[PDB]
């Protein structure tokens, strides 16, 4: 919200090619998805681009009901009861080489402005061995513990992918949001060794599936919401965007505080993500409110945000509601609400909608069922499907259809790899039936037999 425009600078170009070409089997299947529009000139659409992702952000709230600020310290006095107060800054080292059980910074990622203007990667910019910046990096990342972050500039672009075909007529392409790579590690520096232990306990307890593996942990989350009355499935619009830039002082204040053992400067970060300044082309413009993405911390963030929402709206909707009557599972703004009670949830969008956030039913029609079980959610992409003690992570099938549709060349074997673990659980005639294109043109894929035995090897 609250797009404030600049004084323009030099030119930093945003692509307008997809890396998408179809596949061999886009003919057979023929899915309701196409490549995002990024090209103002795309004669798919009669909308501009540009003008579409701009008209976005009109203005996110200033204000915000005293509710969230209880609910906000009553999550975190449960998150940091089980995980602990001892969140610390890491130093660049541990930050770069990541904690034990956690992945270390990816050197492919874009370093951002102005390492991309001038043609470097990550690598360049920075020594793995040894963990030093190059001089203009680290005098950079010394402004930014001086409580200044005058400097950041964040890389603005339309994202590449996939999309449905009222998305591409629409012109509705999603933005991404590139930080520079020091930000991006001070970011770790700050807030990874939280990060760490919220990774590595996903549950109902934490209220996160963040940093889970849908072939376990589906298993653990679907005899966790086995035993409940019922499981809600909601999903919010524009999640990231509709973050006023008092849903981030909550976090400073009653989340991410030095009273429960974060760093100082912790607070100033997260004002660098509350009012930011980005780039597009020549364009130079002022977001007053809502996450930008990038980097690994935006996930966590939303999924805080996403327990503190969804029983702000309760509270709000219901009266006399606990904290206890709802247990939330998300990894982002996909949200899974799993209760003994009967919530209608027609009520909670209509209290939510005025505190800035609107939520969807999520099943193309303007209605929350009020009867709904673990068996009808859709969570991550995928259902829960019950075979013995297990649950199997089934994906759609009309998502597996549009995968196999379109990929990038050169790295089709290892996307056509991946792809089986996820056909595995549709069924050996299903699985057969997606790769049969593939194999018509002289392509080999493993065994349905070989891919299912080694799913079952992760529960021996």
């Amino acid at each position: 919200g609250a797009l404030e425009r600049l004084p323009d600078g030099p030119r930093i170009h945003v692509p307008r090619k997809t890396a998408l070409r179809p596949t061999v089997a886009r003919q057979v299947f023929q899915p309701a998805f196409a490549p995002a529009v990024l090209s103002k000139f795309d004669p798919r659409t009669d909308a501009d681009v540009d003008e579409v992702a701009f008209s976005k952000h009109t203005s996110n709230q200033e204000t915000l009901p005293p509710v969230f600020r209880m609910v906000a310290r009553e999550y975190a006095n449960r998150v940091f009861a089980l995980l602990g107060r001892d969140n610390g800054r890491l130093s660049v080292k541990q930050a770069l080489d990541g904690l034990e059980g956690m992945d270390p910074m990816d050197k492919n990622t874009s370093p951002g402005l102005p390492y991309t203007t001038l043609g470097m990667r990550r690598t360049d910019v920075v020594d793995w061995e040894t963990a030093t910046l190059i001089p203009f990096a680290a005098e950079r990342l010394e402004k930014m513990n001086n409580k200044d972050f005058s400097d950041i500039v964040y890389q603005t672009f339309l994202k590449d992918e996939l999309r449905p075909i009222e998305k591409v007529q629409a012109a509705k392409t999603r933005i991404v949001d590139v930080p520079p790579f020091e930000h991006c590690i001070l970011g770790r520096q700050l807030l990874g060794k939280f990060a760490s232990k919220f990774q590595t306990q996903p549950g109902l307890e934490l209220g996160s599936a963040i940093g889970c593996d849908p072939d376990v942990h589906w298993t653990a989350f679907g005899v966790a919401m086995q035993g409940f009355e019922r499981v809600y499935d909601v999903d919010y619009s524009n999640f990231d965007s509709t973050h006023s830039v008092a849903m981030f002082r909550l976090l400073a204040e009653e989340f991410f505080s030095e009273e429960n053992g974060f760093d100082p400067l912790v607070k100033d970060y997260l004002e660098s993500l509350a009012i930011s300044k980005h780039a597009y082309e020549e364009k130079r413009y002022l977001i007053t409110g809502g996450l930008p993405s990038g980097c690994a911390a935006t996930s966590m963030l939303n999924t805080v945000m996403n327990n503190i929402i969804i029983r702000a709206g309760l509270y709000l909707t219901y009266k006399n509601f606990e904290f206890d009557d709802v247990k939330v599972l998300s990894y982002g703004d996909d949200l899974l609400v799993a209760t003994n009670y009967q919530l209608n949830f027609d009520r909670v969008r209509t209290s939510l909608a005025k505190t800035g956030y609107k939520i969807t039913p999520a099943n193309k029609t303007s209605t929350f069922p009020l009867e709904s079980t673990l068996e009808d959610v859709v969570f991550l992409k995928r259902k829960f499907k019950k075979e013995g003690p297990l649950y199997r992570p089934v994906m759609n099938r009309e998502a597996l259809e549009a995968m196999l549709s379109y990929y990038r060349p050169g790295t089709l074997s290892e996307k056509l790899t991946s792809i089986t673990m996820l056909a595995v659980h549709s069924g050996k005639q299903e699985y057969d039936r997606l790769f049969a294109p593939f194999r018509e043109v002289g392509v080999i894929v493993p065994t349905f037999e070989s891919v299912e035995y080694r799913w079952r090897s992760l529960f021996w």
